[PDB]
């Protein structure tokens, strides 16, 4: 299904984007820059960290804005495709 | 409705997982784990407790992406087929 | 409107629900017990606050089940109201 | 898309509006004050800063709920009105 494959590739590359960012800008290890990348985007939030820098701050409310959307459409369509195996043997 | 049938039984399987595996890796007691599992996946998120190894990391990456959509098509089936139905009623005048 | 009436009352009694259970359970004031309640149901999270009773850690999981999809609703028509009387005037 | 444009303006008056707010009440630099009112009103929240003053936090109170379904109603608009065009117009082979 090639919604769900770009969406995909957006939300890969998207995240690649902020393990980048948080890595260099930040100063954070690439696991801990990609988990800050997620729990951004999925709106969890962490309690742990928030970004030290004004560039990191702008960087951050770019972000959330140009990825929420797009993470959000990522999920929905993966939860169909995770749930409809169980729905159809159900 | 066996959507909300099998979106309740994957929920509970969800939470059970979380539970099982934050005790275990992060050795949170139980009802800690459980905690964490459901404000995580409802994206409240807990303000104190973050993953503190690797495996914890990637394992709450994969959790939030597959365990979101679970719980919130759980959470707007329960919304469809119980509450507002039993709003409704409760707000018949008899 | 009726629906937006008894989305109101629902919030109201729910948030005062809350408010009650954590000022008395978990020790808090009054005016952060509300703040606890409002930022659970509507997802924001608190980063200086978690329950410390196994009472309150299982009211909590209830409460979010209970309360995310009227609180929810009632964002969605309060937005209708707000944002009306601008639309309407451009 | 007037619609559109309603909500890209208060919007963007909401978060001068909490800008404003958090840096006088709160005493936070104007950036942090930005920040937060946006994490804020994402549902994202701030790992570490809560309002610390009465005033602050029955205003954050008042704020979230105005202030979510703005900013939601927003980025929904900007998805479907700028995000979804430009995507599929970037997937044509020329
Ligand atoms: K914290
Ligand atoms: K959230
Ligand atoms: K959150
Ligand atoms: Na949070
Ligand atoms: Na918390
Ligand atoms: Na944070």
């Amino acid at each position: 299904d090639k919604e769900f494959q770009v969406l995909f590739v957006l939300t890969i590359l998207t995240l690649i984007s902020g393990t980048i960012f948080y890595s260099t800008v930040e100063g954070l290890r690439p696991i801990d820059a990609l988990y800050f990348s997620v729990v951004t985007l999925t709106t969890v939030g962490d309690g742990n960290f928030s970004p030290q820098t004004d560039f990191g701050k702008i960087f951050t409310i770019l972000y959330i804005f140009i990825g929420i959307g797009l993470v959000f459409g990522f999920i929905h369509k993966l939860a169909v495709n995770v749930q409809l195996p169980s729905i159809l043997s159900n």
